This record gives structure tokens, sequence and C-alpha cells, in this order.
């Protein structure tokens, strides 16, 4: 009515006409394999519910009007197996990238970041950066019989010959939850560990600016919502005791939105089975702040 | 026993003998009409439950003894319809005001602020100020067939010929939740928008002091508890992702209590159906801090 | 596997070989007597569940490796009555103390602090300090017929002829929840009240350093988890509206761990019946930070 919100930006009767394309990845098998609580497969549905409801397109507090932006919802990736789902996701994200549009993928388990990253490495050969905003490092080895999971995505991206580890940042990781062997693996690959305490000392936005300085061009902004403290964000498989505040997350997403080198974003681990109302709202508000930032891109 | 609390201040065998009169407004129809989650009609009952239990009358941390104050509970406004409830509420609040006592009204939906404001405009003709502490602006148009709701109260107060909009402050409003047309309406009426980010930058108490400077004499302190972050205050119809902390709310209520130009207060949107224990406790602690501040008035 | 955590430190096939001994006190009768919500008797079980799961032994964010430490779980104190449970607890804690090891007692209600303190007063005659980290003072009188409870433990320790009250600190107590008569009793005994607002002004670690300066040698670090804000720590009998953050608690426990004069610790009021997942995790992370600090002791 007299209060236009995100829903209103879905004007693009055709996908190729949209600045931003939302893709859903409703799988949590990766999570279960990594010993996590099931439920993240309901993330895309919960995200969509509040997507229809939240976020003033013209925000007079930040003074950003996102009216001119065109969003499109490409629906969910559908497949018979997780492994087939990954392939279709990678293929889909690539095509959006290839024609210069911005894919935003709502999961679902963090395993989605492997295919998403692969789509990046193909769209921008030898020139990709990646930041993982996560309380965890997610460079865990695969299952004994080779199966991937919510904890392996950045092991398989660091194993990519075309990817420079100097351009990988683990952001807001927590020492109480990250093993020395996994930190060692990241650092040995020249990756950067920006611990939660360091982010908090610098300020989250300032720290993220530093991170983006390291990631450089063609950055994949990968956000695991279990990097947020569970007081603000309880609805995840691995709820954090300490972590980023909702405001820090909003501010970070806004920065990512305005940063022209950020070429795609995913958001993983939203788990409506754990908490179904407050948390999906935070997730949608995070995307909302990204949208506002993106609205300021030249 | 050896630990006197708020309950003990209810010594006034007669209402006219009390410094502060609590009035309950157990209605949430306004909320439902504004598309909100039902439940706020249980606010007064939940507030009363903890009112019997909380708040040391002599607080050695703040060094304020509220022993001398007399409180009285006038019970709930009872009526057959919301619209009749409003009239009785306005009439009741006026009489408390007219004899120089302080009415505190616990709701219930924020629609109560319309009658409460009217009672103010009558008690202090042409000389009223009003602050709305709210994540939302609440200047929404009425329903298509004229019905009021939890989102219209300040549209109907700004429409009052005796009220100066230069003396209206929307405090801790959130740009992600406030439409440009509603901000426009407030500003066009010379009202003041103090966004959450501005309150946080200044500090909540300092910002509230600034607000009171603008509201001036005969201020109505209207508090929508959905201005608090839902980590602290989950039990409301529209839970906030970001917002005021419990401590900021306590500090603000204490300031309002000590500020002699603050002539009445209401508290709206408490919803025990959403969360029944933590949230009513916060509401009672907010009133408690107001009481302590009031105890320091000359 | 390739990620060793607290569980791995339980190598000591014999108790006397451990640096730190965990003792469980699964009783909440003290709580119920003090008018509290039952459930804290499940604390030790919930604490143990996450003890098996959390806390990287080598923490690269703090740069502390706790690999060298040996922990042992002595199980629960078992008895037919609360009063017999207290005696066995005191006896057990004393023996651990007497041979120079560190007892950590997970409750259970805060009444455990009476026997724990007595074990201290015996192990270090006339030379004990005590800090109570608690939103409440816990110097309440016994029941009319003499029965103790979760609110009396520090009344019975201040009544100890061998204990100097100048070396007792009530840390992070809240004026809204502490009666003037109880504050009076503490101060009259030369005890120190460090209100939450003062702790927050100074910073929690700095304030705790000050407290330890007052407690001196042979300090008993007694932590009531209801000193934490219920946004972070909801699973307690008396949830706090405001209070210490999880991070402040972690930081405080780390300091206690590294402070050589801290000779034992207890943790009380964890109530899985109120909230069963987030809160026990916080409790285990608190112990985890203590362990890390202890790992740095000369
Ligand atoms: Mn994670
Ligand atoms: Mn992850
Ligand atoms: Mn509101
Ligand atoms: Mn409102
Ligand atoms: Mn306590
Ligand atoms: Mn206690």
């Amino acid at each position: 009515t007299d209060d236009p919100r995100l829903l209103s930006l879905f004007s693009a009767q055709r996908e190729e006409d949209a600045d931003i394309v939302i893709i859903g990845f409703p799988y949590d098998e990766g999570c279960v394999r990594n010993g996590g609580r099931a439920g993240a497969k309901k993330g895309p549905a919960a995200f969509r519910f509040f997507l229809q409801r939240l976020g003033s397109v013209n925000n007079l507090e930040l003074n950003v009007d996102a009216s001119h932006l065109k969003l499109y919802d490409a629906g969910d990736i559908t497949a018979s197996t997780l492994e087939e789902a990954h392939e279709k996701l990678e293929s889909k994200v690539f095509t959006v990238l290839a024609r210069g549009a911005f894919p935003f993928v709502i999961g679902g388990g963090h395993d989605q970041s492997a295919p998403n990253g692969r789509a990046m490495l193909r769209a921008f050969p030898g020139d990709v950066g990646v930041i993982n905003v996560d309380s965890h490092l997610d460079v865990r080895p695969p299952l004994s019989d080779g199966r991937v999971h919510s904890g392996t995505p950045f092991r398989q991206l660091l194993e990519e010959s075309s990817f420079s580890g100097k351009r990988f940042v683990e952001f807001a990781c927590q020492g109480s939850q990250c093993g020395a062997l996994h930190a060692q693996y990241v650092r040995d690959h020249q990756g950067h560990l920006m611990w939660l305490s360091e982010v908090r000392k610098k300020g989250a936005v300032a720290a993220l600016e530093d991170a983006f300085g390291l990631t450089g061009k063609n950055t994949f902004f990968s956000f695991d919502v279990d990097s947020l403290k569970s007081s603000d964000m309880p609805g995840v498989s691995c709820p954090a005791a300490v972590g980023l505040s909702a405001q820090e997350a909003f501010d970070m997403c806004f920065l990512a939105g305005k940063t022209p080198t950020v070429m795609m974003m995913d958001m993983s681990e939203l788990n409506p089975l754990v908490e179904e109302y407050r948390s999906p709202r935070v997730a949608v508000y995070m995307f909302y702040h990204f949208v506002l930032g993106f609205a300021t891109r030249p």
C-alpha cells in the first residue's frame, strides 16, 4: 500500500532483467553429515515468508532508496541427490554471473559454498577472492568414504589450483571452536584468520573493509549465520554463545552491497526447526541491508 | 519480609492518596487490525504478576529510596467494545491528571495512546508534548472503513488542532521498518525523527534528554516495548531484530521518572502469548526504574 | 579426531593425577526453599553432555594450549538428604584442596557454596578470600525453622569466625534485586559490594582484577550463572533482565584461571528445565575459559 518493501522490487517479469537473482538451496544433508542438527533445508521457505513482508525500499535512516533495483526469485534448485543438487547450483550461479547479474543463494547447509565458489572460479579465472564469515573454519576433511558436508566447502575451494589462498579470509572465526590443525591448514595455504576478538576490537565494518582489501577483485561473500551470537540468531544448527550482533551483520551486509568487487553472496545454516520466527527475520534483514548497499553501486 | 519491593508501595487505601496510579488496558484488537499477533490483551495480567514480586524500594546501586511514594492500582478499563474502552480510558486518565497525580497505563495494544494523548490535550490545553518510543512511526492511515488500530494513534494526535507537531518526537524508530510516506507525514507536521542509529550514537539517555528538550512542558512519555531488541524483549507482537537494550530502556525510564515535565506514561505491545516470563519482567523493571526516578522529583 | 577438545584432557586414569577435579552437585532443594524454579539438579548432567563435545584444547585465538593439563571427573555427590549431601561435598572438596589440586564443582543450587567455603576455611585457616559473582547477595536468613537454601550460603560463611569479611566481594550484584538490609549486613561485616553498573563502567576483567586484589590469597571463585543477562543465559532459576554478557563471563573465567591465588571454583543455578541447550553450552564454555587460564599458571 503506502509502504513499499522488498516484495515490490520483484518487478522483473524476466530473470535476465533483474540486478539480483535469489536462488534457493533447500538441503541440509551436508549439515547432518557434519554431525549438525537437521532443519536448514527449511531455510529458503522461511526466508521467503519474511521476504514477502519486510524491508522499506526507501530507508530514510540510512538515506538509501533501492527503488530502482530489480529482483527476481529463480526458486529452488531441485535434484534427486545432494551431489546432483550441487552441480545444478554451480551451473545456475555461473550463468547468472556470466551475464553480469548478482546471484544471492539462500540455504540450506554451508556445503553450498563449494559449488558457488566453483561457479566463481569459472566466471573469473585465476582472479577470485573469497571470505567466509563463520564461527567455524569449515576446512574439515570429507567423510571417510569421500562424502562432502557442511564442514568441507573451503577445503575443496582451497584445493582448487586456480585459487590463490592469499585471497581467502576466515572472518569472525572463534578459537574455542576452531582446531589448531584446521587453522594450520588455512595459514599454510596463505589464508587469513580474522578471529572474532580482532573483528570486535577493530569494529566489524572496519575489519570487513580490511578483509575485502585482502580478497580483492571478484569477491564471493559467504555468510554462515552461525557467526552471529545466538541471543540474536538462535535458529541455526550450531548456535553460537558469543559472535556477531544482528547490527554488526546488517552493517556488514550493507558494506558488501556497496563494495563493487563483491560479485555474489550466499547465506547458510538458517534452521527454522531450531527457531522459526526471529531468526529468519534476521536473515531477511541481512539480505535487505545488502540490497540497500547494492543500490548505491555506480 | 526483610526485603521490601514495589508491592509494598501500594499503601494508599484510597486512589486520590497515591502519587502514581496504574491503569490496565487489556485490549489487543487494535493490534490484530494492524495485522499484528494477538496476545497483548494479556499484558496487564502478566505485568501485575511480576509487579507483586519485583523491585527493591530502596536501591543501593542507584542510591534512590522510593519508600515515600504511594502507588495505587485502579484495575482495568472494562467495556463492551474497543471504542468504548478508549473513551473510558481517556476519561479515567484525564481525572488522574486533573488532580495532579501521575497515571501509568499498561496495555494492551498501542492504540491506547490516542485516548491517553487526548486526555493530555484536555488537561494541558495547547501546551502538550509527546514522545513515541517505538521502532515504528504509528501514523498509519485507519482501516478502509474508518476503524483505528495499533498503528494509527499518532496520526490522530497529530491531527489534533490543539497539538503542536514541533513538540512530537518519534524516538528509536527504525528505517528498515518505517516508510518514506510516514516519515514525510511526521516531518511535514514539524515532528522529529530520532532514528535508532542516532540514539545509539549519542547514548540513549543523552538522546532522550534532547527529545525532552523538544517536547517541553507537559510531556506524554509513550513507550512501545517493541522498540527493544527481541534478544532482551521477545514477548511483543512485532519482535525487533535490533533495538534498545533492556539497560537502555531502564535508564530511559529512570530519566523520564526524574524529569518533572513528564506528566504521564503508557507502555504498549507487551505480549505474554509470544513470550510470558522474561518479557513481563523487563516491563515491570522498566516501570520500576520510572518509579525510582519519580522518587527524586522535588 | 583431528580436533582435540576438553574431553581429551580426561587422561588421568587416577584422580590424584589430575590438575583439576570436577565434582557434581545435583541438588536443587536449596533453590525450591528459596522460592526458586526447580531444575538446577539437572545442571551437572547437562554440563557433562556438552563437556564431552566442546572446547578446542589448543586455542589459536587466545594462543593458549591446554594440552598439558589433566582433568578428572569425580562424578556426583550422592546422599539421602540435602544436609548429608553438603557434608560429603565439603569433605570431598577439602581432600582435593589438601593435596594441592583444583576442585571445580558444578551444581545444582547455590547452597553448595556454604560447604565449599567451609572446605576452603579448613584448608587455609584464617587466610581465605571469597568472591560471589551473582546478581543477588545471597545473605538471606535461613527458613523460619532453620533450614538453609540457595539464598543463605554467604550468610553462613560471613558468620564463620575464621573468615575476614574485608576479603569478601559481592560481584555484579544488582540494586533492583538486592535489599538494603542485606547490603547493610554485608557492609557491616566489611564486605565489598561491586554493583553491575560499576563492573560495566570499569570493564568486567578490570573490575575482577580489583576484586581479586581485595580477596587476596586462597580465593574461592563462586559463580552464580544468573549474574549473566538472560539473553545469553536463559536457563537459570532466576533469569536476569540485565547482567554480564557471555563474553564478559568467558573473560572473567579466563582471568580466574590464570590468577594463582584462585584455589577453587563453583558454578551454580544452571537450570536445563528452564532452557536446555544454549545455557549449558555457555556454562561449559565458562569452564573451558577457566581451563585455558589455568593452563598459563606457572
Ligand atoms: Mn559455522
Ligand atoms: Mn559454515
Ligand atoms: Mn512498535
Ligand atoms: Mn507502536
Ligand atoms: Mn543469583
Ligand atoms: Mn546465588
